[PDB]
């Protein structure tokens, strides 16, 4: 019976948020939610008042650390939740600019008994706490996808003797005019209930219901709407039986590949299950090595009871060296306080030769790694700490200045002992997505400001530009260099020529290297080693095309490989939702062939890998069956191309 549920599921919320959510979080989230015009999750929180400790550097009350504790915080693309992991009861998923496909319930984690509470943010963009009107994004949304169940099931679904409300999906800014809720069967499946605050959706069958989300502020909805999406009981039909699929029940993700000098191809990632090895809790980072035949040789899994995901791989020639952050305690480590960052080192055979984990009291991610033709490794990220040197943004004056994070670059030799460690940035947000080794002993390393650090930023409002800093072999710096449009443009990874020249690839909203085409455009700029802008190409559809995390590679003849995702027609006719594409060019930034693949549902590539004279590959994930049958909510795939001309190829020989 839904009687008086309203009351029920009011008191249920209140009493989860309130008992998980540090006190310190609560009065920062009251306050945002108020200011914000979204107040309904607002009465929820009913701990008491308390001191925001924004630069305390207790790891314990340091609020960055707080903050990230409870929350996905996405970036201004079009983003897939690509750091969920089961690690928290409550958790706080925003989208911010861009079409987000938000998840945060991993249907293949054993949740069973669990306190499960996602609040998700559709967009709540940054531009709504400018004091000053007529910034470019002011007043701007995007079509967001919750996701709240799947072919497989319904999400935050107890199937018991109760109204389910122990787990459930919270939405503050649904907009039935643009956004849409995934869920699971048919609408036959479901009663929606008006509420106090809002909607409740709960699945309904003969034995009871089962509370699976409440839209804050929001009420009289149908589910004839065509903003609910349902998904059926039945996996989606297989294609492209080529690639090679990686998947279990749980989230999987391959975020970064890399080829050794025989020819090997290896890809890694995260995943919420046990893909390598027998998952150790919440998301553990994974690695795996195939022949050039396509024949996989192992895979290994690792990490803490805590999350962690491989976001960066390369290798010296026969060792594969592994980067990326950790909410934990690694294995021979010691934590420094809150997240760190890591460096790890795996022979040919898959044996873990060390980890070293690294960083400060509060808040760093890594997401760059490259080695040099000596041995020698460079991981990059960013920091909220002063980890090479003190943080542009030290404590709060006068004129209060948000925590915010500066770019970091670590070398290191082939026993993982650090030689050196350069930070630099702005007052204000400087994010790192890319490092490059050239053959002279320097390091490039680029990523987003909001601020002025290689130029005056054009924006009236703070938006992203890209930068880019060379540094000496001893961590000094030789140039830095900022490039963008007044809009957000935004830098995924970056990479060196044989010449020395750096090439960075990203998106951008505005006309970078021409006039945009419409929404996100891809960009590819080339600086010579002694800082010159040579030339920016912009490229795209009508609609949302982008690179993607490990955006961009460069094989031994120079050619030049970029890849992503796009919801249009960016090289052939779009298979639905956002598929995969793939380009290269030549350094002098003629495209040579461009392609798209993927499945009806919801593609992108992730990372590109060139053999020096031989296939090209481009792995990523998706929400559809690529390969085989998908297995659960994300898996992953490997594509093998032909590097000539972009055919897919079959990845077993
Ligand atoms: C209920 C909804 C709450 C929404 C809102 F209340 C959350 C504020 C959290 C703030 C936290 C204490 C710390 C933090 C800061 C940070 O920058 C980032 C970057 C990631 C870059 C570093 C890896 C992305 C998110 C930037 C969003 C700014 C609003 C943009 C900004 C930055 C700035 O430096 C100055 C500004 O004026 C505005 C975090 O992920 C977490
Ligand atoms: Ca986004
Ligand atoms: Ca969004
Ligand atoms: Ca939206
Ligand atoms: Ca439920
Ligand atoms: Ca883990
Ligand atoms: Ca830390
Ligand atoms: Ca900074
Ligand atoms: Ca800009
Ligand atoms: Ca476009
Ligand atoms: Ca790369
Ligand atoms: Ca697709
Ligand atoms: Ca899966
Ligand atoms: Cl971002
Ligand atoms: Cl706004
Ligand atoms: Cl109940
Ligand atoms: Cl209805
Ligand atoms: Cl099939
Ligand atoms: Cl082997
Ligand atoms: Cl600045
Ligand atoms: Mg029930
Ligand atoms: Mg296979
Ligand atoms: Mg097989
Ligand atoms: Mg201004
Ligand atoms: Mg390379």
């Amino acid at each position: 019976s839904l009687l008086s549920a309203d009351e029920k599921i009011t008191e249920s919320l209140r009493s989860t948020l309130s008992d998980v959510l540090p006190d310190q979080l609560q009065t920062y989230i009251r306050t945002v939610l108020q200011f914000s015009g979204r107040p309904e999750g607002a009465n929820l929180l009913t701990g008491p008042n308390t001191e925001i400790e924004f630069f305390s550097q207790d790891p314990n009350k340091n609020f960055p650390n707080i903050f990230a504790k409870y929350s996905n915080v996405l970036t201004v693309s079009s983003d897939p939740n690509f750091i969920t992991s089961e690690d928290e009861e409550v958790k706080i998923i925003w989208g911010r600019h861009g079409s987000d496909s938000l998840i945060g319930f991993d249907p293949g984690a054993d949740l069973v008994g669990k306190r499960r509470i996602d609040i998700f943010l559709g967009d709540f963009i940054d531009e709504q706490f400018n004091p000053i009107p007529g910034a470019l994004n002011a007043g701007k949304s995007w079509s967001d996808r919750f996701i709240l169940g799947d072919w497989q099931k319904p999400y935050y679904f107890e199937d018991d003797e109760t109204l389910g409300l122990n787990q459930s999906a919270m939405i503050l800014d649904f907009n039935p005019n643009e956004d849409v809720i995934q869920l699971h069967g048919d609408r036959q499946d479901y009663e929606l209930v008006n509420i106090s605050l809002g909607t409740a959706i709960f699945w309904r069958e003969k034995k009871g219901y089962d509370l699976i989300g409440v839209l804050g502020g929001v009420s009289d909805l149908s589910l004839k709407g065509d903003y609910f999406e349902f998904k059926g009981n039945t996996a989606p039909k297989t294609v492209l039986k080529t690639a090679e699929h990686i998947g279990t029940a749980a989230n999987d993700y391959i975020f970064s590949s890399t080829v050794d000098a025989k020819g090997n191809f290896y890809v890694g990632g995260g995943t919420g299950g046990s893909l390598g090895g027998r998952n150790i809790g919440a998301r553990d980072a994974w690695l795996a090595k195939y022949d050039s035949n396509g024949n996989q040789r192992w895979s290994r899994q690792f990490g803490s009871t805590g999350t962690e995901s491989l976001w960066g791989m390369a290798s010296d020639g026969s060792n594969i060296y592994v980067a990326g952050n950790t909410t934990g305690q690694l294995e021979n480590n010691t934590v420094k306080g809150g997240n760190d960052a890591y460096l790890a080192k795996y022979d040919s055979d898959g044996n873990q030769v060390w980890i070293k984990q690294n960083g400060t009291y509060t808040l760093e991610e890594s997401y760059k790694i490259t080695v040099d033709s000596s041995g020698n490794i460079y991981t990059a990220g960013a920091t909220f700490g002063s980890l090479g040197g003190p943080n542009q943004n030290l404590e709060q004056g006068e004129v209060f200045e948000l925590p915010s994070t500066d770019g970091y670059v670590a070398k290191f030799d082939s026993n993982g002992n650090q030689l050196w460690v350069a930070q630099f940035g702005t007052i204000t947000l400087d994010d790192n997505w890319g490092v490059a080794a050239d053959n002279n002993g320097n390091v490039f390393a680029g990523g987003n400001t909001k601020g002025s650090f290689g130029a005056k930023n054009t924006g009236t409002a703070g938006e992203y530009d890209a930068w880019l800093v060379k540094l000496n072999k001893d961590g000094q710096t030789d140039w830095v260099r900022q490039f963008g449009t007044p809009n957000y443009d935004f830098m995924w990874d970056i990479e060196t020529d044989s010449l020395g020249d750096i090439y960075a690839t990203g998106w951008t909203l505005g006309d970078l290297g021409g006039k945009n085409a419409g929404s996100y455009d891809v960009w590819l700029a080339k600086y010579n080693t002694n800082g010159n802008q040579l030339w920016i190409k912009q490229f795209g559809t009508s609609e949302d095309d982008a690179p993607f995390l490990d955006g961009i590679d460069i094989d031994a003849n120079d050619n030049i490989f970029l890849t992503g995702n796009t919801n249009g027609n960016l090289g052939g006719a779009n298979a639905g939702s956002y598929d995969a594409w793939a380009a290269k060019f030549d350094k002098d930034g003629n495209q040579l062939w461009l392609k798209q693949f993927g499945t009806p549902d919801y593609d992108t590539a992730t990372t590109v890998t060139a053999v020096n004279f031989g296939k090209l590959y481009v792995s990523g994930i998706t929400e559809g069956s690529l390969g085989t049958t998908n297995a659960g909510s994300y898996d992953s795939w490997a594509l093998k191309l032909d590097a000539d001309n972009g055919e897919i190829q079959d990845f077993n020989s």
